């Protein structure tokens, strides 16, 4: 058991969307309690929850109401579960699975009415109101504050008002929301605008701030006449139908490469700058910082990787678009939370040129190569053994080490999502086996220190890493070898 415990990978479960409604009311504590108690008995280590900005700071600037969430955290603590708190600076409602509508603060939306450019904008000019464009990160246009200061003040307020829960070790990590669905990405595949899998998506850098940023950048590059992509097609196009993504297309020209570098760099800096504020806000707290990276697996199997590119991940067969993110996270001692841990290529339609298995291997490998912790989540609801086995495989790519800790292991997996369906007899029985196998056949272990997941005070961010150094991580590397199947299947 001893050596097996060092192979233990913690399992968390996402709480239902809207547990705290838009009116900032913890609607059904009794119902939730019964569910959490079932998770506790099942061996689950903790749960994850969105701490919605649009709910908390709804009244106005710096008018936070943490009461309902304090009641939620209190219940979670009573149920013997830890918590992964997401600083959700995005809207719930327009992405897959969003069954509740929670917009960002109305007072922010009011400003957006006078300044439509605070929203990510596509070439056609459609404004996406689910998140504030990186373009206004440092624009003091929100009643004197910049978007990043809003995020900073929010996290500081969270840290002080939840000081008791933090001190007791209830919160294991702060998932810093960095864009749509809390992920560090552009809203390139908006269901709200008609996008449907596996559309290549669209670049979202047309708001006046980003556009001006781009124009200034190209001018300094000696090409002031360069314009943003105008041949990348539309949301539901396929790569070959566009002049930008077709073979020998614009994406490989000097202009295209410059744009893609600029576009993706905006995300790297966005995450770096906001994480700077997160390290400040939670300095000294016994919690770890983490960010979420979306798994854009469609088109991964074609040389243009169109969907990843429009999403802001400049990843190609000869350019690693994720390792730079991992390197950026290292200075913050932050965790890279990646999705698609449950997917297998065979489950995707052939016309999508989907490579979730390879993508996961690349991202996790890059994280470990950069010596950072990598965690993850299943992208879509799954209750089957096939899904759990794939997650367990990714959790320990080279299996269990009976002689000690595994060389490779994810830092944790958060399951989407707690629901009535999950708790049904058969589904829950399979889930319990999933938890057991993730735990390397060991019983639930209340003290993380036992499996080398000790919680220590968050330290200050290490020195800033120059963009040039961050981009050195674009150098392609071989992924770590993966077993074809886990050695710890939920069944046989
Ligand atoms: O509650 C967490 C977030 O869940 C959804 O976003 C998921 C998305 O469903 C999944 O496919 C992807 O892999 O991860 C994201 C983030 O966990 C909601 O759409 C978000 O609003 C929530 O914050
Ligand atoms: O809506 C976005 C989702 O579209 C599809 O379901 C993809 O399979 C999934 O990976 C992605 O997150």
């Amino acid at each position: 058991d001893s050596n097996m415990l060092l192979n233990y990978v913690p399992v968390y479960v996402m709480l239902p969307l809207g547990v705290v409604n838009v009116d900032n009311v913890f609607e059904d504590p009794d119902g939730l309690k019964e569910q959490l108690l079932q998770l506790r008995a099942a061996g689950v280590d903790g749960v994850m929850v969105d701490v919605w900005w649009g709910i908390i700071e709804l009244k106005g600037p710096k008018q936070y109401d943490w009461r309902a969430y304090r009641s939620l955290l209190q219940l979670v603590q009573e149920c013997g579960l830890t918590l992964q708190a997401i600083m959700s600076f995005h809207q719930c409602g327009g992405n897959v699975g969003d069954i509740v509508n929670i917009p960002i603060p109305q007072w922010v939306l009011d400003i957006g009415e006078s300044n439509h450019d605070i929203f990510y904008t596509n070439r056609s000019g459609t404004r996406n109101k689910e998140y504030l464009t990186v373009g206004v990160d440092n624009e003091p246009i929100f009643h004197g504050r910049t978007a990043i200061e809003i995020y900073s003040d929010y996290m500081k307020s969270f840290r002080e008002n939840m000081s008791d829960f933090l001190e007791s070790g209830l919160i294991i990590d702060i998932e810093v929301g960095l864009g749509p669905a809390g992920e560090l990405r552009y809203p390139s595949y908006p269901q709200s605008q008609g996008w449907e899998f596996p559309g290549i998506g669209e670049f979202q850098c047309y708001d006046k701030y980003l556009k001006a940023d781009f124009k200034a950048a190209v001018a300094r590059a000696g090409h002031p006449e360069w314009e943003l992509p105008d041949d990348a097609g539309k949301y539901n196009d396929v790569p070959e139908s566009t002049g930008f993504f077709k073979s020998n297309g614009t994406y490989v020209t000097e202009k295209g490469k410059f744009f893609l570098t600029w576009y993706s760099n905006k995300l790297l800096n966005h995450g770096d700058q906001i994480l700077d504020e997160a390290n400040k806000a939670f300095l000294g707290c016994k919690v770890k910082l983490a960010i979420k990276v979306s798994g854009i697996h469609w088109w991964y199997k074609v040389e243009n990787h169109a969907a990843e590119l429009t999403a802001g991940y400049y990843n190609l067969n000869d350019r690693d678009g994720y390792r730079p993110i991992a390197r950026m996270l290292s200075r913050h001692h932050a965790i890279l939370n990646f999705a698609c841990l449950e997917m297998r290529d065979s489950e995707q339609p052939s016309d999508a040129k989907s490579g979730p298995q390879e993508l996961v291997q690349q991202v996790l490998s890059g994280g470990w190569r950069e010596d950072i912790r990598v965690a993850g989540e299943n992208a879509l609801p799954r209750y089957d053994a096939t899904a759990y086995n794939q997650i367990i495989l990714n959790a320990r790519p080279q299996g269990v080490n009976n002689n000690g800790p595994p060389k490779l292991s994810m830092f944790g997996v958060t399951y989407l999502r707690l629901s009535d369906d999950l708790l049904q007899k058969s589904n829950f029985n399979i889930f319990k086996k999933f938890v057991l196998k993730m735990h390397a056949d060991q019983d639930y272990c209340a003290n993380p220190q036992k499996y080398n997941h000790a919680i220590t005070p968050l330290k200050p961010s290490a020195p800033k890493i120059p963009i040039e150094v961050l981009l050195e991580a674009t150098k392609p590397t071989l992924p770590f070898p993966w077993l074809p199947e886990t050695d710890m299947k939920v069944d046989g």
